[PDB]
Order: structure tokens, then C-alpha cells, then sequence
């Protein structure tokens, strides 16, 4: 079975990291910070890494009961999986599937439903993912709500992320900190299995990032965030399971009004793209133009630049 | 001819096309007595997107607009958007902007907004009433309810984010949202446009099969299911494979991989939903590693095996 990528658009495609669509295709420097997001992590084969799961809906979301920090407004859930099963803290993975791979504060609503008469009730809700009670890989977390007192116990809760938070009265843009993961077991703990570090390793290369703006819903967030790849890749690559021939899969961006490549980049086997630039840079791209896997290249292949 | 298929995927593992949130479940009941004419999650089996369906599954019931407050309440009217910023064209030949609600209720989520200049963000609670007289999104208005009567700005970015629907629990449970009951999209004393057609089974002991979620409820007693006639997943398939249908019914079985046994077959409809032999309300008990598979095409008179 030959290897290919979608025929999608930038635009068409979504984030892999928040449920949120594509924007816009940055590359920049990243020598001196560590890359290692957790979701959008997939082999070129089709193996999933980190905490990836395949639906663009279920990122940063969390289901499970809720009990109440009393003198305040913060609960705890203990985390159930995606379909209401017991979670199993023992599986070789971060931490469950989907869940928030960068620290800073998540803004969205914690939804209940009580289970023998079907009444509801939804409240706003925050959870800062670099708290030391940010423990999913342990089955608990912590929200910050607007209520002491409508939440019931051993009923069904689910939180739906919309956004992210800054604190106005600190230097603007710092926070979320998109490319520091958070400590899945809590403060004290070290994290375990996750998808390795990323880095461009040819002369002259860097990343090329899938960039999109997180909503904000309070103070002046930094609200970038980049993948290494779109979900629909994610989803793509899990179907296809084609097998990998080299550790380098070239692409060519491709514009299809006119058939002009804009540029080739590469496709790394575990799971990224690189491209021959240095600095930072927003690409300037045609709305429609998409990826075209071209051939498999050895180690020693030297791109065009961009 | 490229061959048709459709995707491994569990049902669990796939997303509703009607709002954005994971599928639970298969249902299948009789649907005689009402109309079901869903707008999002239509496409043909080869491809052919319908209604106003589109492929993001987050931007299903979500607006992106500008908005302009309401004097006197706390209410505002956005000036849609298309979903990636550019200006809204409503003499396009579609219902309504792509992914907007198909279903007359209240939904609430939460409007956001940024300051372009400096970067100040913002965000309240709010309610779409899918219902009201200016519910208009064919002519590019939807009104909003919200918390505040100050705190949004006009000509800024500003984006609705669902959560989950609201009923009025002083009045009997469940009675919204009407999930099938389609919105008039150019507001009061207006006719809907270009709709996707309604569907029914027409072969002898044939039912529908939905794709079902519940929807989140964030206050009173609402009806929180939420059938779909495709999976986002096989929309998105479909637009990609492109594969010609060579009858109009695709011969699909259910089948668990754990055993290599067929639960149940049905039909794939060519112009985009299922059918399965049976006699009314049930929740299939399905296994969780279960998934769909193409068998053949088949002609007008094939008969399915009681599901
Ligand atoms: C949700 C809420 O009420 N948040 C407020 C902050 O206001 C939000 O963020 C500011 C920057 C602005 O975007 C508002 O539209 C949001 O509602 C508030 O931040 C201060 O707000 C004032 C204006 O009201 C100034 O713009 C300051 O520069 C902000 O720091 C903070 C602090 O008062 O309180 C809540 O977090
Ligand atoms: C967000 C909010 O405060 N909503 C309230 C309604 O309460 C919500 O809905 C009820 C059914 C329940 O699930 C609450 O926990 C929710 O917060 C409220 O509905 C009444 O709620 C009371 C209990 O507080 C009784 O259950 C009544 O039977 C419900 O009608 C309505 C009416 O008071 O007000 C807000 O919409």
C-alpha cells in the first residue's frame, strides 16, 4: 500500500493540540526550548505516541464525578474514560488520552446530568494544568468554578474547553506556555512514556509548525498554538497504516491553479515535517494549495529553500 | 472504477456530524410519524457534500462574526463571518452557513472575543435560540443572550464555542430541543432553501439506523439526543475517496474483529444514510471493537436479514 497525505487545505484541517481549526503554517527556531507535544503524535505508519487519541472534539476534554472542595468554589473529578469506564492509571501512556499537553490556564464549562431525572445544570469552569493537583495520569483534577454548591456527587460531569486565560497585572503574552508540559502525576512526580522530543537535525532546517490562535476569554493570553501535525494526518495515517519505506517521506506544497510547487518539505517517519529556512516565519501560501507526497529520500537529502 | 469503502473505525471512536461531540451508540427506530431532514452530516457516498454540511468536526453550531449589542439588553447581534474570516456571501446556494445548527432549541456555549490592537480577551456565557424570530444566519444575523451589556466590542473578532442545550424546566421535561425539527434559517415568515432532502426507509421492514450522542445539558430538563445519519468521520471519508457508486445501495455488515463474525448487515444508502430490517425502538448492543466494512453493491431488491 504507497504512502500519501490527505488532499486537504491548511484551512480545512484542525489542531491536533486544542479543538480548534488550522490558521496558517509558521516555521521557526527551536533550539533552544524543547518541542515535545503530546497529542498530534503519529508514525507515518500509522502508530499512535503521547496522548493521542483520533477525534479533534475530545482534546482537552474531561469526563468523570465531581466532589466538592468545601470553603471554595473548586471541585475535584476523578477521572472516568471517554465513555464513562473506569480509567486505569496502570496503561503505558502519560496520561489519558486528549488530555492538555501544555501549562497554562483552560477556560470552558463542566456540564452534569442527574442520572434519575435527567435535570442539568452547566457552570463556567478553569483548569490550571500546571497546578500541583493537575494529576490526570493519577485519575484526578481540579476546577475552578463559579458555584459552591450545584454540583452533585457520583454523577456524570464533563468539561468542554473553549479557551485560554492570562493574568492581565502580569507581562502580557505569558501565559499558556504552549511548549511546557505539564507534570501528569502532580508536583513531585516524573512524567513516563511520552513521545520524544522533536528537533530539526539536517543543516539549515527547522520545523515547520500547524499554527492556529486558541480563543482567549480573559486578560492577554499568548494564544498560539502549533502541532506537528493536523489531525486529520493523525486520523490519515492511522487508516492508511501504509509502511514506511525511509525515515523521510518527501512533500511538495502544491498550488493547484497553476501546478507550481511553493515548496517541498520533509515528512519525518515518527512524525513531523522540517523545511530548508532560517528565522521565523509566517508562510505565505494560497488558500487552496495542499500537500503531495512525492517520494520516499534517504538521509542525505538537501531541500530546496524556502 | 475506484473502489468504495468506508472507514475501520468503532462507533466510539467516531464523532457526531450534527454537533461536536463523540457518537455513543447505534439506535434505530421507526420514523413515520416525523421529518427527518438533518442539514449537517449529508454527503453522498462518492463525495458530494450536502445541506450545510461541511468537513471540520469543531466548527459544527459554531459562529465567527462581528457583534453589535443590543441597547438596553443583554443581547447582541453577530454579523457572521465565513468560518475562516472572510465575508459571508448569502446569495451562496446552500440552506445556511456552512455547519450551522439544524435543530430548533437553545444552545449554549460561550461567545470570545479578541482586541486586535492589543491582544485583550474576553469571554461570556451564551445562548442561540435556534428558534427565534431573529435566527437568521441564511441572511448572516443570529442573535445572542449573554451576561453582560457592556463588555464586547464592536468590529472585533468575536467567536461562539457550543457547550450543550438548556430546556425550561417549568415546563414538561424534554420538550427541547426538537432535534428534527429544522430551523427557519432566514428568520420569521421566511421558507427554508436549497435543503438536503428529507430521508425514510421505503422497503418493507426497514428502519433508519442513527449515529446517536447525547448532548451536554447545562440547565433544566433537556432532550439531549442527537441522532446523525452519518459519522463526521465517513463525511470526511467520502470526500476524500471519492469513490463511485455503482448501484444506489452499498451492502455494509457490522463486524466484530474480535471473531471474525458478522453481527448485523444493512444498507448505505448512496445519497447518505442507513437502513437495517427492524421493528422498532432499539439500542444496539454492539462490542466495542466493532466496526463497519463494505461487502458489494446491491440492487433494488435486496433484503436484509432481521438486524
Ligand atoms: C471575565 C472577566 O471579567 N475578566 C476580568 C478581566 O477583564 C477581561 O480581560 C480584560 C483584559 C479585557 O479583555 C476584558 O474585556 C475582559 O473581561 C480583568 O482584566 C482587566 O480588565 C480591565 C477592563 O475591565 C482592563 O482592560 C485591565 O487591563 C484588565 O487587566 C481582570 C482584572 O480586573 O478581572 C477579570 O479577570
Ligand atoms: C444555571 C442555573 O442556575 N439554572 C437555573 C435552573 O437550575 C438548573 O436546572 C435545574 C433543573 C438543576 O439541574 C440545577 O442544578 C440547574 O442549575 C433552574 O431550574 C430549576 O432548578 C431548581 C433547583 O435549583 C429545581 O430543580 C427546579 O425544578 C428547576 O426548574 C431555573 C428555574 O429556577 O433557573 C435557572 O435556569
Amino acid at each position: 500500500k504507497p504512502f500519501s497525505v490527505p488532499v486537504l487545505t491548511v484551512e480545512e484541517m484542525t489542531n491536533s493540540r486544542f479543538p480548534i481549526p488550522l490558521e496558517k503554517l509558521f516555521t521557526g527556531p527551536s533550539s533552544a526550548f524543547v518541542v515535545q507535544p503530546q497529542n498530534g503524535r503519529c508514525t507515518t505508519d500509522g502508530v499512535l505516541l503521547g496522548t493521542t487519541q483520533l477525534s479533534p472534539v475530545n482534546i482537552c476534554t474531561f469526563r468523570g464525578d465531581v466532589t466538592h472542595i468545601t470553603g471554595s468554589r473548586n471541585y475535584t473529578m476523578n477521572l472516568a474514560s471517554q465513555n464513562w469506564n473506569d480509567y486505569d492509571p496502570t496503561e503505558e501512556i502519560p496520561a489519558p488520552l486528549g488530555t492538555p499537553d501544555f501549562v497554562g490556564k483552560i477556560q470552558g464549562v463542566l456540564t452534569q446530568t442527574t442520572r434519575t431525572d435527567g435535570s442539568t445544570r452547566g457552570h463556567k469552569a478553569t483548569v490550571y494544568t500546571g497546578s500541583a493537583d493537575f494529576a490526570p495520569k493519577l485519575g484526578r483534577v481540579q476546577f475552578e468554578t463559579d458555584t459552591d454548591r450545584d454540583f452533585e456527587a457520583n454523577q456524570n460531569t464533563k468539561f468542554t474547553p473553549v479557551g485560554v486565560i492570562q493574568d492581565g497585572g502580569t507581562t502580557h503574552r505569558n501565559e499558556p506556555q504552549q511548549w511546557v508540559l505539564p507534570s501528569y502525576s502532580g508536583r513531585n512526580t516524573h512524567n513516563v512514556h511520552l513521545a520524544p522530543a522533536v528537533a530539526p537535525t539536517f543543516p539549515g532546517e527547522q520545523l515547520l509548525f500547524f499554527r492556529s490562535t486558541m480563543p482567549g476569554c480573559s486578560g492577554y493570553p499568548n494564544m498560539d498554538l502549533d502541532c506537528l501535525l493536523p489531525q486529520e494526518w493523525v486520523q490519515y495515517f492511522y487508516q492508511e497504516a501504509a509502511p514506511a519505506q525511509s525515515d523521510v517521506a518527501l512533500l511538495r506544497f502544491v498550488n493547484p491553479d497553476t501546478g507550481r510547487v511553493l515548496f517541498e518539505c520533509k515528512l519525518h517517519k515518527s512524525g513531523y515535517v522540517t523545511v530548508a529556512h532560517t528565522g521565523q516565519h509566517d508562510l505565505v501560501i494560497p488558500p487552496n494549495g495542499y500537500f503531495r507526497f512525492d517520494s520516499w529520500v534517504n538521509q542525505f537529502y538537501t531541500l530546496a529553500p524556502m
